[PDB]
């Protein structure tokens, strides 16, 4: 009967557990939270370039090779795919590269080489810029001014004003990419008071922790502000299972920084006194050796670490007890009056408060038992606060009904604070006024051996007033000072899975506390604050990095792109969740909330820098013709300076345009075959890889028109290679153009834009930046903190905590 | 534990016996109530003390 039902639980608890993303070892979450870095301070050592000036041969009309050669602006690493859709998903991968290769601070002194052909000692900005200015100097074709000017391009160092500017040679696309990296830094100046303003306000205005700043920081020191703002994804309301990890992780992180107790009562002396007063051998009770199972000096530390960390992370807390063992239930009166009663999951809060009333409080005053239906908006203390007639007890039941977390907002965060009657411990003086008169009013039908075994069990806690008022001064001071090191909001919703607290472990805390006061030492109070900013700065640097891909996929009109892969990338970088157990419901709100957010300011202007230059990168490439124009008549080849004789079109004017990437997705080839079997002029825009024939005997034979007929045989449009005629002197058979009296005619030309020439005056521009920095990533390493002696430690009131000695 | 808004359960159809097996079925009602007598015998708790 036992192993059937202890296994029937672990099936139903495992269909629930396979929708929570918590890791299967519970304490393994703590290793993943310390292990995140602040960020990576990226500094580029080469100026960002996508264009390079290349040498190209130049033809005249009646095309021969001119002896002059002219520069052009052909781009390098042109890995541009074919098709109008794969040319757009290339620019998303370009945009993903530049967000990763984005320098946070640009120092410009280390990227500077000597101008080897200057008269004065002048510098430039790159090893590639000096290669260009070496090449414009030696060229015979260049103007006499540019041979004179690039000898006199002097840089201006100004060490006293900390500014420096160097000459440069950049493309106009490359210049806007390299003024945005250089004007919009992420470093901000750092003074000696912005370290003092970093520390939380409750700690530097506390008199225990003595914070003193020792190291001297110069004027040239900068730092990186953590992107530190509250969760613009409301992860608390609609996410039932994604929130149950972000309070599980903040629980085990806050479980390691709440300190452990020292100098307790000896557990062999307190048990022998407690076993004398209960008089357990004389009773006829089914639980004799089971009252005192959970009293140790280890369960006292386990109850202290739980009750603070389940309070700092707003994690619910189911109770576990046994209603026979009233000594785990009298001590449960202290738990409800100190821990705010909205913390517990409600059906156990009721089942602990009904079990106190129905066995201890209502048999005391002799009134009838408590028939309680569960679907009732009144808690069982809220019913007996109006029906009980004693005033010392009813004025205690007015406090357990009304201790909840009163939400206050300070220093930009929302933290759930306690009330000032419980934070100085005066509430326990009201409970012992209720617990004294509950140990005097005789239990009018209880057996006499069971009446004194439960009145002396009360006086094991009623007589322990001074050790227990001094406990809640400590339990609400460790919670009060650890809450200064909280950066995220403290939102209180009912979590799915509850961290079980045993009431046999609360009764090992109330009567095994000693008057040695613990306090979070400032080495583990700056560690809990640096591990809670670095998680909150990482959580914001991913919801800004995911939105700049969710939006940039939609501005680029990339269909065939699954946003579930980006949100699985987003929940994987955040080191708590795992992408398996999270349900498919709560990942379709997560891809829906992320579409509505605004993109971050420094990721938007560099995407608008690509979107307005999305054409001019893919236009000036080789290996891509961006449309073919078929006319089915004899029109001449337009003579060109760069290609010689060429069939090229400058604009699709007066022709019906068939969008080829639309023609690929739909498969609706009813028009294009009806435009080819009949001889009608069609233009086919897209992104078509051309081939380049040089012979003129391939032009008279007219192999330019024999390529478009493959669409009707096999319906795919990928294998389209419109040819591009290049009739030059260096091509073969060029006697057939020069000697004979004919004009070269091509039926179908192709659409292509020629690359722009190298103009020095529109390519030289100074780059003005700073000279030296010293980026400090750590900021609590400048304060030198030493705590006060622990025995002189004070609460919010300037009287000391643990005032029993 | 409290359960989310996306949990479900299959409700069993618990409606009283539409055959009236206690009526005129004097052989089938005997072994349908020995089945219920032996089950209730191994449930009712034994005395102590």
């Amino acid at each position: 009967l036992k192993t059937k039902e202890e296994h029937q639980k672990e099936v139903q608890y495992e269909i629930l557990q396979k929708t929570i993303p918590t890791f299967e070892p519970k304490e393994s979450i703590l290793k993943k939270l310390e292990d995140i870095k602040p960020e990576q301070v990226k500094k580029q050592t080469k100026l960002f370039r996508i264009f390079e000036p290349r040498q190209l041969p130049v033809y005249r009309a009646n095309g021969e090779k001119e002896l002059r050669n002219r520069w052009y602006w052909k781009l390098k690493r042109d890995t541009l795919p074919d098709g109008d859709y794969d040319v757009r998903e290339y620019f998303l991968n370009l945009y993903d590269q530049v967000l990763t290769e984005m320098p946070d601070y640009l120092l410009l002194k280390d990227m500077a080489v000597e101008n080897k052909n200057s008269r004065d000692a002048g510098k430039v900005v790159d090893s590639e810029t000096a290669a260009i200015c070496d090449a414009i100097f030696q060229d015979e074709e260049t103007e006499g001014v540019v041979r004179r000017f690039i000898a006199e391009m002097r840089q201006r160092v100004q060490a006293d004003r900390n500014v420096v500017n160097y000459p440069s040679i950049l493309h106009p696309i490359d210049h806007a990419f390299n003024e945005y990296f250089l004007q919009h830094q992420l470093v901000e100046p750092l003074n000696n008071d912005i370290i003092f303003n970093y520390i939380p306000e409750r700690i530097r205005n506390d008199v225990n922790y003595i914070l003193n700043m020792d190291r001297n920081l110069p004027s040239t020191a900068r730092y990186i502000r953590p992107n530190l703002l509250q969760d613009r994804l409301n992860l608390h309301d609609n996410f039932e299972s994604l929130w149950d990890t972000i309070t599980t992780s903040n629980y085990i992180l806050a479980r390691s920084v709440v300190p452990d107790l020292k100098e307790l009562v000896s557990t062999e002396a307190q048990i022998q006194k407690m076993s004398q007063d209960l008089q357990l051998e004389a009773l006829t009770i089914q639980s004799e050796t089971q009252f005192l199972t959970g009293i140790n000096s280890q369960a006292a530390n386990d109850c202290f670490k739980t009750l603070i960390a389940a309070m700092l992370s707003q994690r619910t807390m189911s109770l576990d007890f046994v209603t026979t063992n009233y000594m785990s239930l009298i001590s449960g009166m202290w738990l409800l009056t100190v821990v705010p009663n909205d913390m517990f999951i409600r059906e156990s809060l009721v089942a602990c408060q009904l079990a106190i009333i129905n066995t201890i409080i209502y048999p005391a005053f002799g009134m009838q038992r408590m028939h309680y239906r569960n679907g009732d908006p009144q808690t069982p203390f809220q019913i007996a606060e109006q029906q009980i007639q004693n005033f010392q007890v009813a004025n205690w039941l007015h406090f357990v009904n009304n201790n909840q977390f009163r939400q206050v907002v300070i220093d930009g965060v929302l933290n759930q604070v306690l009330n000032d009657n419980i934070r100085n411990g005066h509430v326990v003086n009201q409970l012992m006024e209720a617990l004294m008169q509950l140990s005097r009013q005789q239990f009018p039908t209880m057996p006499v051996d069971y009446k004194r075994s439960i009145q002396r069990g009360i006086l094991l806690l009623s007589n322990r007033l001074g050790q227990l008022v001094d406990l809640t001064r400590l339990l609400a001071y460790n919670y009060e000072t650890l809450m200064a090191c909280i950066t995220m909001n403290m939102q209180h919703v009912q979590t799915l899975t509850t961290e079980k607290l045993q009431l046999t472990s609360v009764t090992s805390l109330c009567m095994l506390i000693g008057n040695a006061t613990v306090i979070p030492s400032p080495q583990t109070l700056f560690h809990y604050y640096n591990v809670n900013v670095n998680f909150h700065s990482n959580y914001n640097e991913r919801i800004n990095d995911a939105v700049a891909i969710i939006t940039a996929a939609n501005r680029l009109n990339l269909y065939q792109k699954k946003m579930k892969s980006i949100v699985e990338d987003f929940l994987k970088r955040l080191q708590i969740f795992d992408i398996s157990r999270v349900p498919d419901d709560q990942m379709y709100r997560l891809r829906d909330r992320l579409r509505l957010l605004p993109v971050e300011i420094r990721r938007l202007d560099i995407f608008n820098l690509i979107l307005m230059n999305m054409e001019q990168i893919e236009r000036a490439s080789d290996k891509i013709a961006q449309g073919v124009i078929i006319a089915y008549r004899d029109m001449q080849l337009e003579r060109d300076e760069m290609y010689g004789y060429v069939n090229i079109a400058r604009n699709l004017d007066g022709f019906q345009q068939i969008n080829l990437e639309e023609l690929m997705r739909t498969g609706d080839y009813a028009q294009i075959t009806n435009m080819l079997l009949n001889n009608q002029p069609v233009a086919l825009v897209g992104a078509l890889p051309f081939i380049t024939d040089s012979s003129v005997i391939s032009l008279v034979a007219k192999l330019d028109a024999t390529v478009f007929a493959q669409i009707v045989k096999l319906r795919k449009v990928d294998t389209l290679k419109p040819i591009l005629y290049k009739i030059n002197s260096d091509s073969n058979d060029f006697y057939l153009v020069a000697n004979y009296d004919w004009v070269p005619t091509s039926t179908t030309k192709v659409y292509k834009q020629i690359p722009q020439q190298f103009d020095f005056r529109a390519s030289m521009h100074m780059l003005t930046s700073n000279l030296t920095f010293t980026v400090y990533s750590d900021l609590l390493a400048f304060v030198s903190a030493d705590t006060v002696e622990p025995i002189n430690a004070v609460a919010f009131d300037n009287m000391r905590i643990m005032n029993e000695l």
